[PDB]
């Protein structure tokens, strides 16, 4: 039974029936004291003890957390609820028909295969912006987008019938993370007679967003997804918490935008890996739910797990405007009361004992974008042209373009729409409202609005040359655009609406004018992207931008109006009214308060209520699609898009032991902060690549090759797309290109081609890599690639904190140089051959012994960090244990 089943009872004697597991009658004086974080993971489970997956000790272990935060000891987790988008969706529902079958094929009944708690999937990132600046642009960019997914998506609408629990939000209905805060959000769950919070794991990085609602969740790879939704606990090692204390004010020009770039330098300087940052303070209760959703955005850019901002009043405030049902709202607020998680950030006496405190007084936030090249890279708006001038003539890096001194003044002309231009360095050529990090956030997108007012009333234009975008994350935004009569000064500045998805977040950014790339590629130009987005590592925003700036929305309408960064918007006019002459951003900058006006006004509950009503059912092209009515998946030879993945091939019910790796090789020499970009790329499919040749093999043409995230459904291009990213920094090569040495021959080929003569001839892989390996994405296919290209461990520095799970997932092991070591420090050059020594009897953090054909020997931990991670690697998989589980 559950031995805390004492602690239910009713929340309220008028409806005896709804009960609440209560935290209070522990009577224990430690709860009081817990970040507000971790009271969640207790009451998940003192609500799920069983003392099978989830025992008595555990929940005494997580109570113990003061102490405990510092024992290395693991604890199970079991989320109320699962959340996915169309990118990693696709494979996680070829991941479960793969395991049906498998199932089957060991005896099993396949129709344990089934999620046992609610999964929502939001079709996001399929949508490009081929087309901007008119009117009619979001419907031939939607109508692009069904043209070129048809089949992805009958699948995935075949898997929301095929198994149990999956609601699919359909194309053009917005962005998975504002969909999750403005209408797929519980708070607090209201299931079988038990209120309990909501929490979630979803196959997206960003899902930490939803922290800013004081809902504990965080991203995952699909594979920890799929097992979750399956039934199994998420393994942990109980973590610290950072508490953030806010304090002051920001000054009335500085934005939601500002603030979050200003704490992601903060806490990547701190270092948070593997740890919550909670955050607290008089500073917080100013802060509107959009605001700390922006912040708790970008959590994985800064490092930590989650970013959590518990419930407080704005919380129940910002849930009666999206128009939740009255009903919900008086029993959310009500049970987080009577449990201990309801919030007053203005009460220190409430405030939880941290682990460490760090502090932001917001009075010391500036207006401030980041670039050109890392999310971390924060630079003060007032710096902007100083710094790019600083990157123009800087060795190529993070900070340098390596442009010489003597070219820093060139420009191009050309022709746009029968007009002479002229293209030099800083200017700018995408500037994209984007990203569910921003578009959430009516401050700043009405903020965007009344600057464009404002602009066109000055008579101010946007060069029409620049790729100007629009791309919401829900309908609400459009519909408070226009209401509040903002909407049509956004069109005239090219801002029409382009798409409900990513979009250019994600590097689905389109084609830029031929005139444009012709004068950016003749002059050598660094031109530059500004968008209001959370990513901008090289290439990731479109090929012929060199720099790219996260931004507020209102600053990317500021920089397409002055059509450059290089400004100084104090001292340079943007330009001149026919009457008062200068006209200077401050002129056209609306006030904090003039914002909060038409805030105040114009987003009423209603508007959610009309948005949301008909989402699921309103899509007819979506509703028009087949499916068949199957439960086993009917995998169709002819499919370049859905394949049944090797990865169960000959499963036996029965373990064997692991054997050491033997004289492996090292397929790539990696330095620090490669991305889940750089190992399993989500774009363009380069010509020249092992997946173009496949492709164009099956008869298909450059235009029909769609991008790599939208072919995960298929194993056979995604090894081939693995470590296929242009920008890839092989030590082996002293150089950016995809490829790598077959040491055996000598000979230089793509890094698949490479694998593909190893694992013909037999031989063990493994990668070797700096620091901050695996940042980013929580992408899967960075951990499944690797495993077809036959790698079967990486040793790095240190690791990313999904990157890691995703690896252990696959069975391919994580090992970590010791303090003070590193391949510099211990000798290697990543030419010799490596054998890695697994004992009979393993234990999680161990270290092992590494030894070279050379004689060297030295040490590495096996990041293993859990007992059930090794029954994982043990398994050959999360999802081999899994099938086990099930088939018998
Ligand atoms: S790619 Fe951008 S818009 Fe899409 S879910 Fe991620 S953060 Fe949001």
């Amino acid at each position: 039974s559950n031995p805390f089943a004492h602690l239910a009872e009713p929340l309220d004697p008028v409806q005896p029936g709804k009960k609440f597991f209560n935290l209070n009658k522990l009577e224990d004086s430690r709860y009081g004291r817990l970040p507000f974080s971790i009271r969640v993971l207790l009451e998940a489970a003192i609500r799920n003890c069983d003392e099978f997956l989830v025992k008595k000790q555990d929940i005494e272990n997580i109570l113990h957390w003061n102490v405990t935060q510092h024992k290395n000891i693991e604890v199970p987790f079991k989320p109320a609820r699962v959340i996915l988008q169309d990118f990693t969706g696709v494979p996680a529902v070829v991941d479960f028909a793969a395991m049906r079958d498998a199932v089957k094929k060991l005896g099993g009944d396949p129709e344990k295969i089934n999620p046992v708690c609610p999964a929502d999937l939001v079709i996001d990132h399929s949508i490009q912006v081929d087309f901007n600046r008119r009117a009619d642009s979001l419907q031939k960019n939607q109508d692009l987008e069904f043209e070129r997914n048809r089949e992805r998506f009958e699948f995935l609408k075949w898997g929301s019938q095929a198994f149990h629990n999956m609601r699919i939000i359909p194309p053009g209905s917005g962005i998975i993370h504002q969909v999750n805060l403005e209408y797929l959000a519980r708070v607090v769950f209201d299931q079988d007679g038990y209120y309990y919070p909501d929490s979630l794991v979803g196959t997206d990085s960003h899902t930490t967003m939803i922290d800013g609602l004081g809902i504990l969740g965080w991203g995952v790879g699909g594979i920890e997804a799929e097992a979750v939704m399956l039934g199994q606990p998420i393994s942990m090692v109980l973590p610290q918490v950072i508490g953030y204390r806010l304090m002051g004010k920001p000054h009335p020009l500085v934005t939601s935008t500002d603030i979050v770039l200003t704490i992601t330098k903060h806490l990547r300087q701190v270092g948070v890996v593997g740890k919550f940052v909670e955050f607290f303070g008089p500073g917080v209760a100013q802060l509107s739910i959009a605001d700390r959703a922006t912040i708790a955005n970008m959590c994985p850019e800064y490092g930590a797990t989650a970013a959590f901002f518990p419930v407080d009043e704005v919380s129940i405030t910002y849930l009666v405007q999206t128009g939740r049902d009255e009903e919900k709202l008086k029993y959310i607020k009500k049970y987080l009361q009577a449990v201990g998680m309801f919030r007053d950030f203005n009460d220190p006496s409430q405030d939880p004992d941290f682990t460490q405190v760090v502090e932001l007084d917001l009075k010391t936030v500036v207006p401030c974008c980041s670039g050109p090249k890392r999310p971390q890279d924060k630079v003060a708006v007032s710096d902007m042209k100083k710094d790019f001038e600083s990157c123009l003539g800087a060795k190529q890096g993070f900070k340098g373009f390596q442009v010489a001194p003597e070219h820093h003044n060139d420009h191009k002309t050309f022709i746009y729409d029968n007009t002479e231009f002229t293209l030099a360095h800083g200017s700018v050529v995408i500037a994209a409202i984007t990203s569910c990090t921003n578009t959430s956030n009516p401050s700043v997108m009405l903020g965007a609005g009344l600057l464009a007012k404002k602009a066109v009333d000055a008579g101010l234009n946007v060069m029409p040359y620049i790729k100007t975008s629009l791309s919401p994350g829900s309908g609400v935004v459009t519909y408070y655009l226009q209401e509040s009569g903002v909407m049509p000064y956004l069109s005239q500045l090219g801002f029409d609406v382009v798409g409900y998805g990513c979009m250019t977040c994600i590097g689905n950014s389109g084609p830029l004018p031929e005139p444009v790339v012709e004068a950016i590629t003749q002059g050598d130009l660094v031109a530059v992207g500004v968008l209001s987005g959370n990513r901008n590592f090289e290439g990731r925003v479109h090929p012929n931008t060199r720099a790219n700036y996260l931004a507020s929305p209102p600053l990317v309408i500021a920089y397409a109006i002055a059509g450059t960064i290089r400004i100084d918007f104090e001292k340079e006019p943007l330009g001149v009214n026919a009457k008062g002459q200068q006209v200077f951003l401050k002129d056209i900058w609306p006030t904090r308060d003039e914002i909060q006006a038409v805030e105040r006004q114009y987003v009423i509950p209603g508007m959610f209520k009309e948005v949301y009503q008909k989402i699921e059912t309103v899509n007819e092209s979506w509703n028009a699609l087949a499916t068949p009515s199957d439960k086993l998946f009917f995998w169709n030879s002819k499919s370049t898009y859905i394949k049944s993945p090797p990865f169960f091939e000959n499963l036996t019910l029965d373990l064997q032991p692991p054997k050491s790796i033997v004289d492996a090789y090292v397929l790539l020499n990696l330095g620090d902060s490669v991305t889940t970009d750089h190992i399993s790329p989500a774009g363009n499919i380069a010509r020249n690549s092992p997946a173009a040749r496949y492709l164009t093999n099956r008869g298909l043409t450059p235009r029909e090759f769609n991008s790599y995230g939208s072919r995960r459904g298929n194993d056979a291009v995604m090894a081939r797309g693995t470590f296929a990213n242009i920008r890839l920094l092989n030590r082996f090569l002293n150089k950016q290109a995809p490829q790598t040495i077959h040491l055996p021959s000598g000979e230089i080929l793509d890094v698949f081609d490479a694998a593909e003569r190893y694992q013909q001839a037999g031989l063990p892989l493994i990668v070797l890599a700096g620091k901050e390996y695996g940042a980013g994405s929580s992408r899967d296919w960075a951990a499944k690639g690797p495993f077809l290209l036959g790698i079967k461990a990486v040793l790095a520095e240190s690791y990313e904190r999904i990157h890691r799970s995703n690896l252990v997932g696959m069975g391919v092991i994580p090992l970590e140089y010791l303090p003070g070591e590193n391949a510099d420090a211990l000798g290697l050059t990543g030419q010799e051959r490596y054998t890695i020594i697994i004992p009979e009897n393993l234990k999680p953090q161990m270290k092992v012994q590494v030894k070279l054909d050379t004689g060297k020997t030295f040490q590495a931990v096996m990041r293993f960090d859990t007992d059930v991670e090794l029954t994982y690697f043990l398994n050959g998989g999360i999802l081999n244990y899994m099938i086990r589980k099930m088939a018998k």
